[PDB]
């Protein structure tokens, strides 16, 4: 996969995009 | 909380570098038995050669 | 374990994953201050 | 702020390994497939010298 095409893999890496994301966002709060 | 925060985000990518490991160790899983089996042939053909040199000799 | 290039055994895997935590650490410690 | 960044770098990496490791398998593999077809010609040989 070029644009890693893996929607396993790109599901892994959204999940802890969206978690970490969310972490800070509960941090500066 | 500035470093409950810092454990709870290390958690979460200790969990993610495990996982991740093995996405690509099960990606590439069918390319490291093929060498396996291959390999196996080689010892096996090896196995024939220096056994009829040896007796032809 | 059967095979030394697999991705559990490659040193250069981890280096680029260690690098990432590395970084977001980091990061996070400059958002945060 | 986000890490979106920090994680479009990371993919820009994790796709650069993958094509680094696919070439490993693949040479490695070649590698083997021509150690292994020339232990085919030495068999080939020594069988038809008995004939
Ligand atoms: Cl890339
Ligand atoms: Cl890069
Ligand atoms: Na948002
Ligand atoms: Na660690
Ligand atoms: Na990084
Ligand atoms: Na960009």
């Amino acid at each position: 996969l070029s644009p890693i095409n893996d929607p396993l893999l790109m599901s892994i890496l959204n999940r802890l995009q969206f978690n970490l994301n969310n972490d800070i966002q509960l941090k500066t709060e």
